[PDB]
This record gives C-alpha cells, sequence and structure tokens, in this order.
C-alpha cells in the first residue's frame, strides 16, 4: 500500500484508553496509553506521530474522532489529510505479568510486535526506503 | 557511524525536563516531556524508543542517569548496552508562539527537524535500511 497510510484507533483495557496506529503497508505499530479519549489527546499523538515518520493520510474505524477542531489543526500542520488491535491484546496479557502499569506492558508488547518476523519494523524502513 | 547508538540526554526549559533522544548516526531525534527527571521516566522512554527504532547502545553525557536498577532492567529487556539540544531549543523557541503547552512546541520541533534538509528522517531510514 501507499507509504504514508495510518490507521488510527483508540481501545480500551484494564479501564484504560490504548490509542493504537498502524503503518497499514507495514502492519509496524505505534501504540500509548493515554488518560482520556479525548481530541487533545488524539491531537498531540498525531503531531508526535508525524514528526518521527511520513504520515500523509489517516484512517480509523470511528470517523467522530477526527472531528474536534484541535485534532483538525494537527492535522493542519502536520499536512495530515483523511484486527490489529487484537493482535498487541493478544501479546499485552502474555506480557502482562512482567510489568505494574499498563503503560509499560503496552510498550513491551510494541517492542515485540515490531521486530518479530522480515518483521514489522523491517518492512517499514524498506518501504519508506524505496519510495524515497 | 553504527546504525544502533543512540545519545539520550534530560534537558531543561520553563521549568520542565525534556529528554532528547539523538540517532548520531542521522542527527534523527526523538523527545518528550517528561514530570521529573527519574529513572522511571527514562526507563520507560527507553521501552519506547526501543520498539520503534533497533537501539543496540545508549550514550549520555550524564553517565549518573543510567545507574538506577529500573532503567537497567529496561536496558536488561530490551538488550541494550551503554550540540544537538541548542539547535532543538533554538526550534522549540520559534514556533513556542504557536502552541501553549510546552509538550506541543517540542513535537512540533521535532517535526521540523526530523523533516528539514536529505533530511534527518531521510537519512536514519536510508542507514537502518542499508544496515538490513
Ligand atoms: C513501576 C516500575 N517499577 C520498577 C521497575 C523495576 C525494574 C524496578 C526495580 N522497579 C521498582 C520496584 C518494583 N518492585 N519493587 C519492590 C520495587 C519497572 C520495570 C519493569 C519492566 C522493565 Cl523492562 C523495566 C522497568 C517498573 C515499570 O514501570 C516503569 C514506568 C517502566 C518504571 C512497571 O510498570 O513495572
Ligand atoms: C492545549 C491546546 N488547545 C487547543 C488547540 C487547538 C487547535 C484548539 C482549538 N484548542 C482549544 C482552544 C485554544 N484556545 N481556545 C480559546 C480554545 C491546541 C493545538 C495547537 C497546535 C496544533 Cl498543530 C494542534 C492543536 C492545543 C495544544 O495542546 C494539545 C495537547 C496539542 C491539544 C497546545 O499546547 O496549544
Amino acid at each position: 500500500c501507499s507509504p504514508g497510510i495510518w490507521q488510527l484507533d483508540c481501545t480500551h483495557l484494564e479501564g484504560k484508553v490504548i490509542l493504537v496506529a498502524v503503518h497499514v503497508a507495514s502492519g509496524y505499530i505505534e501504540a500509548e496509553v493515554i488518560p482520556a479519549e479525548t481530541g487533545q489527546e488524539t491531537a498531540y499523538f498525531l503531531l508526535k506521530l508525524a514528526g518521527r515518520w511520513p504520515v500523509k493520510t489517516v484512517h480509523t474505524d470511528n470517523g467522530s474522532n477526527f472531528t474536534s477542531t484541535t485534532v483538525k489543526a494537527a492535522c493542519w500542520w502536520a499536512g495530515i489529510k483523511q484486527s490489529m488491535n487484537k493482535e498487541l491484546k493478544k501479546i499485552i496479557g502474555q506480557v502482562r505479568d512482567q510489568a505494574e502499569h499498563l503503560k509499560t506492558a503496552v510498550q513491551m508488547a510494541v517492542f515485540i510486535h515490531n521486530h518479530k518476523r522480515y518483521s514489522a519494523g523491517e518492512r517499514i524502513v524498506d518501504i519508506i526506503a524505496t519510495d524515497i
């Protein structure tokens, strides 16, 4: 798929919100725990993702998340335009005993996902690099 | 330089702590605002960085930051072993008026730094990909 398409969704676990970004063409994931499922957390997350990877278009399974003027401004500033969450939840449960806070287990699961085999982290760098 | 060497340092601005990670061979930066300059924030940051990029060795200008058992455990789990901050502070001041919170301005400055020209974000993907 195109090298700039990211899918972004907000999932739940242990009463907390986990925002999951997936590089469609590669399966590479960037996920974080946020205190609330607000537009301010989404906007701030998009600004982080955009500055680290080429984010050209963003898709979601809940269009209402991209309706806040806060989120639209972030998409405007970064020049952004408009399944996997169970695989991650699977990994989180496997490593959940190794961590106290859920945020730590989430990052443990992101590490495992991106580096497990080529791997998702290896495909994205090859895709983004090929396009360059 | 080697494709897995990252430099990590904790800088200050507006009474808050900004942790800055720099991919030595490329100049690519990942930076975030943390509430306090504690080992728990460092460890959690390392776990995030490691899961998104190949982090093999980490250097710092303050060795005492890597002495906490909390940080050493993160380095252990992720298989990690053991100038730029002014360029970023320069960009943060330029865009500071465009944001209320310092964390937003930091990510704005990371975006600008990595994508400004090849750019730092383009060199890192070419370096990591070449090594693959
Ligand atoms: C909350 C926490 N405290 C920790 C550690 C460690 C290793 C120590 C010694 N302590 C103090 C302690 C624990 N028990 N006692 C009696 C004292 C870790 C940790 C877990 C896995 C990895 Cl790879 C790396 C660090 C965490 C993790 O949180 C972060 C935010 C990452 C620090 C978490 O969520 O478990
Ligand atoms: C705190 C904040 N509130 C915001 C916005 C926006 C665009 C609106 C409308 N509001 C509500 C508002 C502001 N004034 N009034 C009277 C009502 C942004 C922002 C700034 C730059 C970008 Cl590219 C994208 C969003 C932020 C930033 O914080 C994050 C954590 C990113 C949300 C920040 O630090 O400025």
